[PDB]
């Protein structure tokens, strides 16, 4: 090892600390027992802290690599599909024909919401986000799926996890059509989870949904690439509101609406308002879209991530994917290929360069569902419907550990002791 | 401050860290640079990790300190209102006249929920906990309220708090009308805040209702003693989620799921019932209750608190009144004799004197709450609607500081980089 | 002339002209105002139809949408050629489409609907039906 013995700690006299080690990235010191003398540290935003040990998702940014289970993301998008990524994220290891065909008859076991939630999305208004509907009915499945919130029960942990993989889709879908106005579609079991999505998206009882092939292969790969991104913002979310022993639907819900967050701006859509509604590549990227850029205004339109510093590795299978599709749609595609110009600046423009506002997955991802009819609005439904098997398996460690309730320590900087005298008379 | 400017830690090189220094409590070990320096703590559930700086709430456990922007408990309990303490934890101070009147005037006018989002409610199950509804409920107001969503700008923050702090109160009453088939009651403007509740809770079109003064005073200290409490795994989800970007509605709805957890624990889901039941005066004062503590969930039950050593403060002035509200009820608190006995056999029993198993504020909250006819299923349903002003106060300040997004670490001991090739034909 | 009537009389009053030709004597527009207050409620199951708008609608879509469909539920008075009904008709009309176009805006912005209070005036009775919620007691400005 480097440095990697123990470490010390000093104000007056010495404090001995052990390293763990890591299998991959870097190795951290264990302060567990500090807290338990009265020396606490101070890390707003986590930094320099640890969570948790987990066995997921491994990422080396600066080295754009993603792993799950040890799976390079690129080689799982290639060759093979959500569901079966979904196995192997939540068991840890590859399926056998025997485990991968009972996961999967399970899955679509259990696709169909209850009769009585299909009423409570009618209640929602026509004119709602499709993200806030998605965010109220997961919300809202503690009401009726009451026989699986005890998270301290293997039983309806796994209960849980598997009617959150089987009904997704279906609420999403679901979403979709009431924002249009059309018939809820239901699940088939014949179809594939991407194929069946589709058509719950698109069918009609006018007649028979015709799936294109190319079409579905897409889908599954855009939800292989969001099964999951390792500790970040939202799954600190779901494993934060777990570790109180909140219910899992419940966990989910707020993972959602961390997802959904940094979309919730004014300036963000001051420039998506451009990037949608106009179709010219003598318009959006020409001085006007691109000039007009003030607060965020990049990672959620497809540009550069936090996490990478030069590329996003999940970009590459989905850069090409979107080759297929845009060659297959070409008429309902070749409009949009505006995206050349929108990658070509994002590649040869200084300001791009500087900021490193490289084309994230999003960014293909988003030609791609735009190519296929749909709504940015279900964009990232899509994304976070495809993120909640890596939200499962995550809530599904953190209680494997012993569901370390999150019991933060605060560095008090108000008041000291003072009486209350009150004069109002109200 | 004596070496509290500096101090070092050492792997192989000495990093100097500071010593950052609180008003009140323990010294923080500012190590938020050691990230950079590929230096990174491990801490599962923050124990020895101060999250953030606090100006709101000051808890020393040993001691028994609670104060509320530097307010003992005590007298906020005995000499505010629930508004004025609402305003205290808003705002750090306690309010002058003309201020308190405009604040309960900007409250008074947003208390009626969207005529919509009342039609939610009929879609649940007549047979939901209404905790579940009031989850449902408000992780669905995003959709509703979708003008003040945007958290970084300054006034959707005002809008957004002004919103949950008025209609919290009237969601909760709505939960319960609507678990017992009663109709919902529209918000009084002449009434306060507790009696306006009251009001809600229990009135029908068909007689008038009059407000108890005793009931009503003594509700009101049930909200003021449950206003906040510092970081705990709820009010941590409520921060996280919120620097996720995360809507207000969705934060606050988090905080209710994560605070009712524990009830639906599987050990404090059996307990509860077992106490819920046995009000047979020869089991309960008799140790038929207390014969099974195999599974403790006693804080729920009203019995210890991880955060106080001998007692929680909270339960002084709660205790006080719950012995007044007993004999404003006349003759008819006669079968709770189990009040005054287990309460006995907290102070007496050598295994509760042992565990320190004391009575919390809960014990007398809820035999308050008992004895005023309120269902047991909607406890947490106030607890929570009175927590809400702690949560927009720890959301907001959140905020205001530097939004330091949660972005924790991961010991990652999982498996090495590994090829995939899959062993399924499907 | 308009001046007139805008100064000095009041709307109903001015309906009884339109609607008959000449100013009324107390008795008859006692008798008008009477028979005006007592058809002021819509039928509740026309009340359900707004329930079936989309929240966001333009309240004036909301009303033709509305006024369109009082024939199939005011179904008595639709023969044109009968005396009688014209009479029926246009009270109805006369009545509800203040209640109507009120409950329009309350629809439009989440409150409640409010029920016609036959203490008011036909502008005191709009002001009320439009603005006034069952929180707070709702006092008419001259």
């Amino acid at each position: 090892a480097d440095t990697k013995a123990k470490l010390t700690l000093n104000g007056d006299t010495a404090v001995e600390l052990d390293v763990l080690k890591g299998t991959l990235g870097q190795d951290v010191i264990d302060i567990r027992t500090l807290g338990s003398k009265g020396v606490f540290t101070f890390d707003p935003g986590f930094t320099s802290t640890a969570s948790c040990e987990s066995k997921i998702t491994f990422i080396d940014g600066d080295e754009g690599i993603l792993l799950h289970r040890g799976f390079p993301i690129d080689q799982l998008a290639t060759d093979s599909n959500y569901l079966e990524v979904c196995y192997i994220l939540l068991n840890g290891e590859k399926p056998t024909q025997e485990q991968y065909d009972e996961f999967k008859t399970t899955v679509t076991l259990h696709t169909m919401i209850h009769e009585q939630i299909t009423r409570l999305f009618h209640a929602f208004r026509r004119d709602s986000h499709p993200m806030a509907v998605m965010c109220g009915i997961t919300g809202a499945l503690a009401a009726f799926y009451h026989d699986s919130l005890d998270v301290n029960n293997p039983r309806h942990r796994e209960i849980a996890a598997f009617r959150l993989l089987s009904k997704m889709p279906t609420m999403a879908a679901m979403c979709y059509k009431y924002s249009i106005g059309q018939p809820f579609v239901y699940p088939r079991n014949d179809l594939s989870y991407a194929g069946n999505f589709l058509n719950m998206m698109f069918s009609t009882p006018c007649e028979p949904y015709e799936v294109n092939p190319i079409l579905e292969r897409a889908m599954d790969r855009i939800l292989i690439l969001h099964a999951d991104h390792e500790q970040n913002a939202s799954t600190s979310t779901v494993r934060t509101a777990g570790s109180s022993g909140a219910n899992p639907f419940a966990c989910i819900a707020a993972g959602i609406a961390s997802l959904w967050g940094p979309a919730h701006g004014g300036a963000n859509e001051a420039a998506l308002k451009m990037l949608e509604e106009i179709s010219s590549v003598k318009h959006i990227p020409e001085f006007f879209r691109r000039a007009k850029d003030k607060n965020d205004s990049f990672r959620l339109m497809g540009f550069g991530h936090r996490v990478y510093k030069n590329y996003d590795p999940r970009a590459t299978v989905m850069r090409e994917t979107c080759h297929e599709v845009l060659k297959e749609l070409g008429t309902k595609d070749d409009l949009l290929e505006v995206a050349m110009e929108l990658e070509n600046i994002a590649l040869n423009d200084p300001y791009f360069i500087e900021k490193k506002l490289y084309p994230n997955v999003d960014f293909y991802s988003g030609i791609i569902l735009k190519a296929m009819g749909i709504p940015s609005s279900m964009f990232t439904v899509i994304f976070a419907m495809a993120r909640t098997v890596g939200w499962i398996a995550h809530w599904s460690e953190m209680h494997s550990d012993g569901m370390k309730i999150a019991r933060p320590r605060q560095l008090y900087t108000g008041y000291e002791k003072r009486d209350f005298k009150s004069d109002i008379k109200r």
